[PDB]
């Protein structure tokens, strides 16, 4: 039935706990890392909004404060967030870590993967209706 088919896509509450759960793990991977880039004093305000955002603090030094997402961090905030990690990757390159820069950078697109997956999701758990479900994926 083409309806029960549509709502495996965007209705599922499976699929929706899975995917918090990966949401989850992979912050939680972020934030406790060994390499800590971006921090601020960029723009990072007129840049980006840091009130979606979570700072922490390095230790062994008072350098500065690094960005880390949140649960509450929309689309367009992780593609930003997207762009300043890459800035900072290209800048510290050595052959010697050149294989955590590749992990960080596989699992953030994977981030930015699984919020446009669960728009529509958190749109129709508490709402019951399909069309505006896929209207307001099309909308943001």
């Amino acid at each position: 039935d083409n309806i029960e088919q549509l709502k495996s896509m965007i209705g599922n509450d499976e699929l929706h706990k899975n995917l918090t759960i990966l949401e989850k793990l992979i912050l939680e991977s972020l934030e406790k890392d060994k390499l800590k880039y971006p921090l601020l004093k960029q723009g990072t305000e007129q840049l980006i909004d840091i009130s979606k955002f979570n700072k922490k603090n390095i230790t062994d030094a008072d350098d500065e404060t690094y960005i880390i997402p949140t649960v509450q961090s929309s689309f367009h905030d992780i593609v930003k967030y997207e762009h300043l990690i890459k800035e900072q990757s290209i800048e510290i390159y050595n052959s010697d870590i050149s294989d955590k820069i590749k992990k960080k950078i596989f699992i953030v697109r994977t981030l930015k993967t699984i919020k446009l997956m669960l728009i529509p999701l958190n749109s129709y758990k508490q709402n019951n209706d399909l069309k505006s479900a896929l209207e307001e994926l099309n909308n943001v």
